[PDB]
This record gives C-alpha cells, structure tokens and sequence, in this order.
C-alpha cells in the first residue's frame, strides 16, 4: 500500500541526452538511431528570440555548426532539417543506448515523466500531466530545453514531449517529437498566456478509486448522482465534463472496489461542494488530478 | 520555475537489480561488484515470518538454494552470508553496471529516491523522506522487497535504504545496506506501532523559501519571531524542534531570498497557527516537508 507520484524508471532515456551547441546557445537534445533531436530554437541569439524568423537563420547554419556532445564524446552531424518546432540532427553514429521507441502526441489529461537535463546531462525525473490548455507544471529552468517527457511500455519508450519554454506565467510548452507545440504556443519570447486550466474529472476519480484501496475512505457518501447532474458542478468547478468513455476507462477501477462511477462521482460533487474540512486523502490536502486511471491500475497492481 | 517532488535519475540503479528466488520466495536483489544485497527474510516460508529464527532457517540454505538472475541471466553464487537483516550472496560476476556507489546510513529528515521494484524490475521512482519516527511512507506492494533508495552525487550513488516490510499501518520500514533497521522495526510480521509521526521543521522552511523563489509570496507577513518561541509553537504543532544547526543549513536559502531564517519562522507560525484559508503554495494545501535544504538548492540551481 501507500499511493506516491511516480515516474517511470528514466535509464532508457538517460542513455539518449546529449548536448547541442548552437553558435552561444547550448541545450538538450534526444539521441535515437543516427538522428539528434532538439528545438530549433537552439539557433537563435538572444535578440532573435523575441521574432526569429527560423528558415532566415537555419540558412546560416552548417552541420559544422551543431555540435552534438554524448558524455564526453563529440558526434559528428552529418545532415540537418527543421521538422515543425524541431531539428532533425542527422549524426554518424546510431546510438547503441537506443531503446525500443515510438513517437507520440498525447491528448490533455494524460501523465507523463519528464527527465529534467541541463547540458545533456540527467538531473530529476518527475510525474507530469499535459493540462487540459495543452501547458504543463513543470521545473525547469533555462538550459533545460531538450529534455524530454515520455511513458514505457515495458521495453517501449513513448516519447510524447519535448520541452521549449516558459510562458510569463511560469508554466510550461513545448512539443511532440515531431515539432508540433502542443496548445497554440509559438516558439516565439512573446505573450502567450494560457488558457483556463481545468481540473481533470477523471483523473481525479481515479485518485479517489486508489485512495479507496489504500484505506483513505471518509470520504464515500450515501449519494449517488447522474453524468448530467455531476456534469453540472463539474462546469461551476471548472473540472472537464466527464463522459461516457471515462466511465468505461474507470470500470476497472469501479469493478476493483465495487464502487459504482456514479457513486463516485457523488462523492467528488460533496468534496467540491463542502470541501475536504481540514482533511487529508492520500496525504493531500486537495483534490489531485494528475494520475490517469491507467497510472493507478498500473501502480496498484506493480507493472514493471 | 516550478517546483516538484522530483527523484534522481534512476538509471544507475536500474543497472543493479536483480531477482533473488529462495524456495517459494522472491524478491529484489541489489548487484554491486561481486556481490547481491537482499533482505534475509528471502529465506522466510509465510509460517516463519510470525517468528523466525533467521541462524536456524540460513543452516538449511546452501549457494544453490539462492537462485539470483539479472535480467534474463541466472548468476552463479559462490557464497552466502548474513550481516544483520541483510543477505549478501557472493556470486563470480561482478556487474558491469555497477556505478561509483557508497552505503549511507541516513539521518531523520533526509530524503531519497525510491526504485520501487518487482521481480528484479523496476517499476517506478519516487522521492521520499526517512520521517523522525524512522518510518518511509512509499509505495510499495508485496514483491517489492529489496527495492532501494538513494541519493546521487554527480557519479556516486550512495544507497541508504532497502525494503523490508509494511507495518499494519501502511508505512514502510527497513534497513540500510548494512542490513540495520531504522528504527526499532524488526524483521518480524508481528505488531509494530510507528511513533508520532512529527513534521520535519526544517524541510518545511526549505519548501517556504522554494515558494518565495518560485513566486508564492502570500504567506510571507510583517512579522518575526526567535527560536525558543518558534519551538514552542513547533512543539504544539508535533513539528520537529527548530536547532541552531537547521538555520545554518537555511542559510544560503535565506542569503538567496534575502529573508531571514526567523522571519521564515514567523511565516511558518502564522501559518500553523491560522491554517492555509483555502490557499495554496507551490500547487499544495498542506505544509510539504519532503524537500530538504539541500533539494531546494539542487532543484533551483539545476544541479546535474
Ligand atoms: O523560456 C525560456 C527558457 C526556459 C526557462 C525556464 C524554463 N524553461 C525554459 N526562455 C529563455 C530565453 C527567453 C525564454 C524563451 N521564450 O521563448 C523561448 C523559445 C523560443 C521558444 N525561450
Ligand atoms: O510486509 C510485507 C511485504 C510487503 C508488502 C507491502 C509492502 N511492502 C512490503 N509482508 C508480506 C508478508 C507479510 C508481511 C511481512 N511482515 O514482515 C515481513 C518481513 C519479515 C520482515 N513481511
């Protein structure tokens, strides 16, 4: 038992950071086969970043002028290509570190692990959620531009992230693996200011299905309510309506505890009208969204 | 900017599980060098574990008994012995993946990653603290003995916990590599009731300065306090004594911030004293104590 924030083991993705040196600029980029992927950011200056204009200043760059460091040792890039958001770094060498992998563009509410890096090197890993105004909560700090968040199944490692920026407000955007920003961010120092960040319905239902297994229950009622009427507290609350696809991914979870969803979602309508009183559910003082139902399955049961 | 409970990057450790079998028994294995770490109630049938007498159970074990394989590759153990509640099977490979390591007995308040494992593989990281009562809240099922924490310094990984046992109460106990407890905690599926559970004062001041860093400034007030009033107030609050030691170790956060260490305190009082109101500070509703000092440098200065 115990329910904690977790991040899926990051060696896979260690063994593919390296460092990409642009002009002044340094950052992170993803080592996978022959090909270095970074943002292409990393060609800008700081004065440019206010408006560049990224074909005007990738006609100035030669592959001579990318330099690529894994560890210690210099790769040689052989060929480059802007991808959307993106550099496609074309290296000598395939990486013998690469592990199984696929790209994917995740949906808003879905979690992640981010391995924060600076200079191509590791230094935390942490659980994510890709908001549902398409930013994330991140940490990071400048230099971490590169580094990646990405999911495992079993030996295949999902890459669904790539960090860029940070807005005014100190959250953060970036892309998929194929450049493309995930919201309406542009890469781009300018005022972009996110959406509404609502809560994720399901992802909490979840949370509260995994504090029902681990012991955490005073907050199950004699209530039960209807996808309409939740729905409607859900919109006052700002938590995304709930659908019937949600009730379905939650089934297992339902059939686990023998807690119906609507019952559930019963119990989420009372804690967001009258709050938690001063209570805790799995050491929180808040509602927490950022466990898929998928994330509690897997960690309740012990996915390796 | 951002904040969050963020584990070192796990790989180096990654490359050092492995599974340990004893008759119908399996669990987690650490690989350094020569030689697998386990816990020794590997050695346990469900009827030993109410009250087992490890000298007696280990006299029926022989090197062959230990069946330890790493990744799909069985090792061959050359020889066994037991140092405290700890295992360590001699085997003739030393790992080629064993890092630059140390074994570290933690203090009270110390924080550390968790490599949660199953089978000899990993599941997940998570950052976690030793609390004052010697207990670990994880996140740990049945399986998941012999899973390690650690801290990273560059290229040394220094090991101080291994997974023992869940007490009745759901938390989590066990040694450090040594094979010694924390705590008064036994190999022994008996009752075993942790001790009050106190807040760790100075990681919560380290958390308040990671706030004012990231841009949470509401809690900070007009006001100060000393030492010997903070306690008092820390002592109603089951909040650990506040020392002069605790301070010093505040001071580049208070030197960085420019707010000093007894104006934190006074913050921190105001905060015990009249709650929250519904607030939040660095996306939590309660007072978080699992960062300590040195985590709240590392992660705003980007430490790889
Ligand atoms: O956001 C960052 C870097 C950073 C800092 C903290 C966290 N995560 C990323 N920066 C640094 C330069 C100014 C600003 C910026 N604005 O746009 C860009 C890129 C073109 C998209 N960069
Ligand atoms: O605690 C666990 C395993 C477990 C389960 C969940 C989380 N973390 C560990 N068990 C399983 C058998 C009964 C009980 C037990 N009591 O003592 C022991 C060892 C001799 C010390 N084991």
């Amino acid at each position: 038992s115990g329910f904690r924030k977790m991040a899926f083991p990051s060696g896979k993705v260690e063994g593919c950071m390296v460092q990409v040196t642009c002009g002044t600029t340094t950052l992170n980029g993803l080592w996978l086969d022959d090909v270095v992927y970074c943002p292409r950011h990393v060609i800008c200056t700081s004065e440019d970043m206010l408006n560049p204009n990224y074909e005007d200043l990738l006609i100035r760059k030669s592959n001579h002028n990318f330099l690529v460091q894994a560890g210690n040792v210099q790769l040689r890039v052989i060929g480059h290509s802007m991808q959307n958001c993106v550099l496609k770094l074309k290296v000598d060498t395939a990486n013998p570190k690469t592990p199984k992998y696929k790209f994917v563009r995740i949906q808003p509410g879905q979690t992640f692990s981010v391995l924060a890096c600076y200079n191509g090197s590791p230094s935390g890993v942490y659980q994510c959620a890709m908001r549902p105004n398409f930013t994330i909560k991140g940490s990071f700090l400048n230099g971490s531009c590169g580094s990646v968040g990405f999911n495992i199944d079993y030996d295949c490692v999902s890459f669904c992230y790539m960090h860029h920026m940070e807005l005014p407000t100190g959250v953060h955007a970036g892309t998929d693996l194929e450049g493309n920003f995930y919201g309406p961010f542009v890469d781009r120092q300018t005022a972009q200011a996110a959406g509404t960040d609502t809560t994720i319905t399901v992802n909490v239902l979840a949370w509260l299905y995994a504090a029902v297994i681990n012991g955490d229950r005073w907050f199950l009622n004699r209530f039960t309510t209807t996808l309409n009427d939740f729905n409607l507290v859900a919109m006052k609350y700002n938590y995304e309506p709930l659908t019937q696809d949600h009730v379905d991914i939650l089934g297992p979870l339902s059939a686990q505890t023998g807690i119906a969803v609507l019952d559930m979602c019963a119990s989420l309508k009372e804690l967001l009208q009258n709050g938690m009183n001063g209570r805790t559910i799995l050491g929180s003082a808040l509602l927490e969204d950022e466990f898929t139902p998928f994330d509690v399955v897997r960690q309740c049961s012990g996915v390796t």
